């Protein structure tokens, strides 16, 4: 599929934190950059994600705020 | 002022689309990576944002999906 | 791309609102049932969206919130 | 109440998975189709729901996304 | 229809700003606290919001993030 | 650091539910309204949360629907 979300990050996975219904995904997308993803458990084992595995960290532009230093 | 959202990556404004009443922010984060930011206009104004600021994109853990090739 | 997403629902395009930054979507899914999506302009135009054009309605799960009458 | 959510689609609960503080509810909501919502296990105590559950989908506009096949 | 959402919080509308596809709406919720809610157009006048509507502001858990000092 | 977010409530925490991955925060922010939110459990040990601790809710413009009675 070929999605509308504006942020496509491909990265590679570093780690999984596992839970009961969500885990954590952490990905490395380059320049000292990673992104933390939480999601069904249930995705993370059908996208069979393992640390190492090359990924796309997906994004809504609605769902990014802009930040500034005080 | 310290916030839980796990993302916030540092960039610098490369360009503000301007709608009703909200906008879109790009920052190039580095890397050759951009992101894109759909904020209420209000808020590009009272963060001072200008082409070159230098800003953070913010996103909560939650809010990022995780795709793959899977080719 | 394969997305993580538990949402993603096949349907074809009966309406695009077209705004300034923004526009909203309007998929016929089946079953009676019509799903909106707000998403930016540049999206719109980048998909090729047309009224009549097949495309799925993406959504997380945890965006979904659950009512009863 | 009455919400502002574009999106709120009839559905009768096939399966919830509980969890230690959310949960995933299935929702049936016809044409073939299903929906999955991640929510608070107090929210589905609250609710009363149940497999076999009238319900709803409530999805707001700015949540959905769009794809297209990748020959498309 | 009751909501799963575990926010819902009483107020009346203090403003409506009016886009094209969305409008802002602010709520004063009281306490000297104001919500400001980015929803559709359609939804604005299906609710028929005008300045002194009574309403609530409905936020799903998971949007909502904790900050400190 | 200064959020484009709209909505930045301040209150106390008055409970913690601590799950694997994910933990539900209430903030009493006056008024007998709390708010509930479901953040990753490293945050919450990150920030420091406790009961009594004082904090905010964050909420962006696009995350906020509005009901009516009918």
């Amino acid at each position: 599929m070929k999605l509308s979300a504006r942020n496509q990050l491909a990265g590679k996975v570093v780690s999984i934190k596992e839970g009961a219904v969500n885990g954590i995904v952490v990905l490395d997308i380059g320049g000292g950059n990673q992104i933390s993803s939480t999601i069904s458990m249930d995705s993370i084992r059908e996208l069979g994600l393992q640390v190492g595995s090359d990924a796309y960290a997906v994004i809504k532009a609605t769902s990014v705020m802009i930040g500034i230093d005080d």
